[PDB]
């Protein structure tokens, strides 16, 4: 029994460690609890990059005093994968958790017909993994068929949802439960004189998990209402981008690759991603439609808008999360996919993408790869 | 949107393993001796008799003593070596599961450009990019190709990637699935140590190997495809008071993993309510009037389900075979044990690709407890 119609996003929601770190103190922060405070160059360096990155605070797991109970993690390059894996084993799957429970409750349904989970995170790996322990810390069905992806990297948020669009279409009442979370405890580290590439980094990530419901044939019938259609899916590696963006997991944690050329590579290949997904539809006005986009860095976001020549209203979203949480990975992209509906919603647009009908969700990562998905809007009931 | 009809089926099937052989009756003494450990007498006896029991005639590894050579850190028990280990893994890993992916190409006998999807599944490495996005660029495919990355799945991931691509395959008219498994066990070799019989037992068991399939829906004659299993269903659970029982970790000492003696019982006392669940609505109660793959985790494992069942000998013979000539390869095992089954029942003059029966079923076991199960249905052999 196959399901009619398209799968569709009906609930989604978002969560956060409780501690705060604010962009404008955590120069300071940073180099005091690494330990690092005569570095004053590279402090003013680091400083810049902060202020530039128009981030105005994240949510992280990792405080002070595990920095004082493991003055490990402050080193630059030390031994602590095990350290870090004792942690975020637990706190990942229970983030998760946490996004989860306030997409079921949006949802109002039974877990029990929650027929699939996908989780994806780049924070950790192990076996069982995360989607076992979110499972079981939800009481999902035993026989939930999950769908665990560890390791993608900030264009997971496409991915899930490319995964449970094709779930969720053939099978009839299928509702799939698609969950990100990452920790940036995983790549936490001090400073060195030769690596402004970890400092972007680290001045960028932030921690967040979201969760959303994805189910084709709604049934308003028991409460369901979905939110926005995936209409397409891709997934492209971009020319002459290898190795400009990766992320490996060894004895010292995460260490990350991340090049200078990503937001020009990402700008200068974007149309055609564009050309590709809306032709069938089209659809060659990028200003007529609506964006979902990952803010993997302010540069990415301007130099779109700049190639493309966007009006500053396609990226509201994508900057009001960036500066609101940073970069959290593979679940960025949701949490600008619920700020665009809450946004349009209490500015009295007329569809849950801000008033407009048609809309493309791009996720950005390693390969270079991009995650897109064509996604249609719902009209708001007034 | 146009989404495919029918079934999605295997349309081909390939396999690789590395060069270096381990001969079960040698591997005592051998890793004995290359972990520097010949005076711990009384748990080298100990190791014999599982080597013994174990069934495995030999494995494919790729470590071979030169590489303990080049770092000594490897035979010790627990030294911080991950580094080391990924820095081959990240190469070898995607290399070997290009080798699977190819001849799994050559059979289906179509361009690969044809290839809309990639399943990738290790628990050997981690990494990003992932062994999906190398093992297309060695294969050549369409840089547009849509991936599926799953790492760190473990024994029942050859029943996860049929299960990932069944959905694809039908939701999507035209869509050819490639997906494969690849584990090598220098993730997890090492030394052995008194307190640490759960080690012996994986050092004695598992070994290296990749498998490919293609799986697609609507198989087009005309242009040379053949099918060889349909899937059917698929169905993923948690075995009760199966908490911790299967279990591995990427630490700084590599893969460390847990096995608890009681998997063979627990998988044994849970698997014919799988089988209730997944026959009923076909009207088969009988469990010899089927077909079998599976995953072989261990001869105890085989063992025990065949007594609680009372299966035929039929059943368990192309996993025995596979666990005597690869031994526990993880996700790809159970696809080197549909590959012989196919390829047995045509060498015998078999009715169908599953050993003459039309109906069958398809076990992975692994971390979780985690059970994946795939009811599949066999295709004619005309003669
Ligand atoms: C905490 C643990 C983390 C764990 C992670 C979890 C898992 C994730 C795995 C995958 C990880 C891989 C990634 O991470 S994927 C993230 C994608 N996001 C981007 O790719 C950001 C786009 N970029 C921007 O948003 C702006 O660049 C930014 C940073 C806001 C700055 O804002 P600004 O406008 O001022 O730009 P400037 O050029 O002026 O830079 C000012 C100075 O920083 C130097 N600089 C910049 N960029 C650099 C780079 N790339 N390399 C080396 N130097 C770099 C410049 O050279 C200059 O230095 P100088 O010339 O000496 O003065």
């Amino acid at each position: 029994l196959r399901a009619e119609g398209p799968a569709s996003v009906l609930a989604i929601g978002t969560a956060n460690p409780e501690n705060i770190l604010l962009q404008d103190e955590f120069p300071d922060y940073y180099f005091r609890v690494t330990k690092s405070e005569h570095m004053t160059q590279l402090k003013e360096k680091f400083r810049k990059i902060c202020d530039k990155s128009m981030i105005r605070k994240r949510n992280c797991f990792l405080n002070e005093e595990h920095l004082k109970q493991n003055p490990r993690l402050v080193e630059h390059e030390m031994q602590t994968l095990d350290a870090r894996q004792d942690m975020l084993v637990v706190e990942v799957p229970k983030l998760g958790k946490d996004a989860c429970a306030k997409a079921i409750k949006e949802w109002g349904q039974p877990k029990s017909k929650i027929t699939h989970l996908i989780f994806t995170s780049a924070s950790t790996t192990d076996m069982p993994g995360a989607d076992y322990h979110c499972a079981k810390l939800l009481g999902l069905s035993p026989s939930v068929k999950r769908v665990m992806m560890y390791q993608l990297g900030c264009y997971g948020g496409g991915t899930v949802l490319r995964i449970a669009k094709d779930i969720a279409e053939n099978n009839k009442g299928a509702r799939v439960l698609a969950v990100c979370c990452d920790i940036m405890a995983c790549g936490f580290r001090g400073p060195s004189e030769s690596d402004l590439e970890l400092l972007v980094g680290q001045a960028i990530f932030g921690d967040g998990a979201a969760a959303v419901i994805v189910g084709a044939e709604p049934d308003e019938s028991v409460g369901e209402r979905p939110i926005f259609e995936l209409v397409s899916t891709g997934q492209t590696i971009l020319p002459n981008s290898e190795g400009t963006i990766g992320g490996h997991i060894r004895e010292a944690g995460l260490i990350f690759d991340l090049h200078k050329d990503v937001p020009m590579l990402i700008s200068n290949n974007i149309e055609k991603c564009l050309i590709e997904a809306f032709t069938p539809i089209g659809i060659s006005d990028w200003n007529s439609i609506f964006w979902i986009t990952h803010p993997g860095g302010k540069a990415i976001l301007d130099k779109v808008e700049e190639k493309l020549h966007l009006k500053s209203d396609k990226f509201v979203d994508s900057r009001h999360v960036l500066s609101e949480h940073g970069n959290m990975s593979s679940s960025t992209v949701l949490f600008v996919m619920d700020e665009l509906r809450k946004r349009s919603l209490e500015e009295g647009k007329s569809t849950t993408g801000d008033g407009f009908e048609w809309g493309v969700l791009f996720g950005f990562g390693p390969g270079l790869t991009v995650e897109r998905v064509v996604v249609r809007s719902v009209p708001i009931k007034y």
